[PDB]
């Protein structure tokens, strides 16, 4: 008996429709988790990185050495 809907209700409803449509974008960009997002794509050969790793290899001899004493110090050279 209302003679259908009022056009003002439709006007407000259209604002909600527009809002939901944009809200949908926000929730989609908030979707997914990095739990299954391991990287894989690669296409560049490390150049300067190799020189850094060559250093890492040379120093590793000193590192495995310092670590050896670090064990003796936490063991307090005990055992007997």
């Amino acid at each position: 008996g209302s003679r259908s809907f009022s056009l003002g209700e439709v006007s407000d409803m259209a604002a909600v429709e527009a809002a939901e449509l944009e809200m949908t974008r926000q929730v989609l960009h908030a979707g997914a988790r990095q739990d299954d997002a391991e990287p894989g794509v690669s296409g560049a050969s490390a150049h300067w990185g190799q020189r850094a790793l060559q250093g890492a290899q040379a120093v590793a001899a000193a590192q495995r050495l310092v670590h050896a004493i670090a064990l003796m110090t936490q063991f307090g050279r005990a055992g007997s």
